[PDB]
DNA sequence: TGATGACGCT
DNA sequence: AGCGTCAT
């Protein structure tokens, strides 16, 4: 009657389906259920693919493929090229994307922005106030894209509905604080918010309804495209016990290796055989005691109240030989982020009501192994691209060991420290 | 041959 | 503060 068993919020995961595809397949109709993909910078390979349509995916094609290697695939792939200015990638038109679907999800609860295309949801509430309208039983018809993750326990819409029917026959609607009543209530609250995005902009998406960050978005994941899945605290066994330790969120890189080489377990559930103690031993007090309640279905992280990014940049690289080598060409491409970092800090000023007031300066150069070979702030008094520019060229002048050498591969500038205006 | 953006550590 | 991890 004391142990936690994490089922006091419910919270969804929204992400949008292959969303910089989907951006431009509205504006293109002609790319509309075709294998097509979004690409940036034409000349190296046919361009780098960073997103890519369902049926594409269905030939093989992926993120982070040439565009040449992706044709070699599906020779009739259709492309979507990034808008280049000032010489760089330009990511105005998806950013503005996700403005509109942000701000319909909005109307809805507070929410989390979590990256350009998905947002956290505390529903906790709404459901609340739903319930309280409701003790009437919920139809199946409310659920329509619903899938009951373990259910049921030869056609894939079959199957979701007979999971959803056994799921449905044994909630208990008498019960207003019933976690499985609450997770379902929220499911129906996140198939009116999909039908909503979807009406007001064309764009499809997947969401995960769950107790919690962590299974909400490893639930999204588990029915996509265009369908919401439901992981119940009783769902949580079966489904980690062949769960690989790298699919949950935050272990996907060192953490969750040494998690596996540490331990010598491979699965999620496995790791419920440790005591908090010994997690901590291993990974230190924090992981530990996540690792400890996040194996048992347990996560406390709040939904943050924040859908406006915190920070404002501009990155980009400069491969090979085309690796800035001259003060001449290190200034005109500082001025060139500046001014793209000047009109987007202005229109935020006036959309957002804020100022940032620090500018961090960021480069790579060439036989670095470091992603960073100086990272330096100054002050950010003036919206003006050829202040930010002399100021971010005066915060790394002596990093030339000169004419620059060793040539620049990376440049980075980005506004921080926000102020209500 | 990429462009971002949040959060943790000392 | 500057660096790193993780991710999308
Ligand atoms: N390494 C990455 C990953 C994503 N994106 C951009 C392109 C994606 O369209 C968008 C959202 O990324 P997701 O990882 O959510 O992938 P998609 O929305 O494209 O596909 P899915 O339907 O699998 O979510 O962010 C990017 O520029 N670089
Ligand atoms: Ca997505
Ligand atoms: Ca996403």
């Amino acid at each position: 009657p004391h142990m936690a068993t994490g089922q006091d919020r419910v919270v969804a995961l929204v992400d949008m389906d292959c969303f910089f595809v989907q951006v431009e397949q509205r504006q293109n109709p002609h790319l509309r259920n075709k294998p097509c993909a979004v690409v940036q910078y034409k000349s190296w390979k046919g361009g780098g693919i960073i997103a890519v349509s369902y049926e594409a995916r269905a030939f093989g094609v992926t993120m982070s493929m040439w565009a040449d290697d992706a044709k070699k695939l599906c020779p009739d792939l259709l492309l979507a090229q990034v808008r280049e200015s000032r010489g760089k990638a330009n990511l105005t038109k998806y950013r503005e994307a996700s403005v509109e679907v942000m701000e319909i999800m909005s109307r809805f609860a507070v929410i989390e922005r979590a990256s350009i295309d998905e947002a956290y949801v505390d529903l906790t509430s709404a459901v609340q106030e739903r319930l309280q309208k409701l003790g009437q039983p919920i139809s199946a018809d409310l659920l329509p894209s619903t899938y009951i993750e373990g259910l049921p326990q030869v056609q894939k819409e079959g199957m979701r509905k007979q999971g959803l029917f056994q799921w449905l026959d044994s909630l208990q609607i008498d019960n207003l604080t019933s976690p499985d009543l609450q997770l379902t209530v929220g499911a129906v609250i996140v198939e009116e918010m999909r039908a909503a995005i979807e009406r007001e902009t064309g764009f499809q998406c997947s969401a995960g309804i769950s107790h919690n960050k962590v299974l909400a978005k490893l639930a999204c994941g588990l029915n996509k495209p265009n369908r919401q899945t439901l992981v119940s605290h009783g769902s949580v066994p079966q489904l980690f016990s062949q769960m690989p330790i790298r699919k949950i969120r935050s272990l996907g890189g060192k953490l969750g290796a040494s998690v596996i080489e540490i331990l010598g377990i491979e699965y999620m559930g496995e790791l419920t055989q440790f005591t908090e103690s010994q997690l901590q031993s291993h990974f230190g007090e924090k992981n530990g005691s996540w690792l400890y309640a996040m194996c048992r279905g347990i996560e406390h992280d709040p939904v943050k109240p924040r859908q406006l990014p915190k920070t404002i940049g501009c990155s980009k690289n400069f491969p090979g030989k085309t690796a800035l080598a001259t003060r001449e060409q290190v200034q005109w491409w500082l001025l060139q982020l500046a001014q793209e970092l000047e009109e987007r800090l202005t229109k935020d000023r006036n959309d957002n009501d804020r100022v940032a007031t620090q500018l961090v300066v960021s480069i790579r150069v060439q036989g670095d192994k470091r992603l960073s070979s100086l990272r330096r702030c100054c002050a950010l008094t003036r919206y003006d691209a050829h202040k930010m520019s002399h100021d971010a060229f005066t915060v790394i002048k002596n990093c030339n060991t000169s004419e620059w050498s060793p040539p620049l591969t990376m440049l980075f500038l980005c506004a921080t420290k926000f102020s209500a205006s």
